[PDB]
């Protein structure tokens, strides 16, 4: 990793418990943590991927519990060129709160940010509370990419991040 052509900062946002921290770990180091306690703070991790023979350092940010800390929250969004809004396919509240997250993006992130919607925990299909076609339509109406993922079993995680990175690449 001596060099890279671009660095794309991407923020993960969404309700607590949906799997953001595990999406970060699954994508960056192929790791998953079954632990149900949220870490209060901010972190980032990187992975380099290739798009059209260009090396892109994807710098993936994750946070919890700092919403009342203004400067840190500002720093969280600062410079982000992509965002993934994450809900839990088994928890309708997390999906219904996606409009809040879109609004947070509009109010805190740069105008040009490329956005993907992720319905995580697809392995909990027996507990599904959000129909795929409904969420897919909501994503389209709001100019968001859409993927259902399982951070737990890995399903579609690389796809969700890659598609967004390709989309960021086309814009810039
Ligand atoms: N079944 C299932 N559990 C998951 C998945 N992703 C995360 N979890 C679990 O859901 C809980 C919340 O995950 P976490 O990544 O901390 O969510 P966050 O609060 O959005 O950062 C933890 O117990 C995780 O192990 C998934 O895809 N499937
Ligand atoms: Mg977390």
């Amino acid at each position: 990793g001596y060099d890279y052509d671009y660095l794309f900062k991407i923020v993960l946002i969404g309700d607590s418990g949906v799997g953001k921290s595990n999406l970060l770990s699954r994508f960056t180091t192929d790791e998953f943590n079954i632990e149900s306690k949220s870490t209060i703070g901010v972190e980032f991790a990187t992975r380099t991927i290739e798009v059209e023979n260009k090396k892109i350092k994807a710098q993936i940010w994750d946070t919890a519990g700092l919403e009342r800390y203004r400067a840190i929250t500002s720093a969280y969004y600062r410079g982000a060129v992509g965002a993934l809004i994450v809900y839990d396919i088994s928890k309708s509240s997390s999906y219904e709160n996606c409009n809040h997250w879109l609004t947070e993006l509009r109010e805190n992130a740069d105008d040009n940010v490329a956005v993907g919607l992720i319905g995580n925990k697809s392995d909990l299909a027996h507990l599904r509370a959000v129909p795929t076609d409904e969420a897919k339509n909501f994503a389209m109406e709001n100019q968001m990419l859409f993927t259902e993922t399982s951070a737990l079993n890995s399903d579609n995680v690389d796809k969700a991040f890659r598609e967004l990175i390709v989309a960021i690449f086309q814009m810039v």
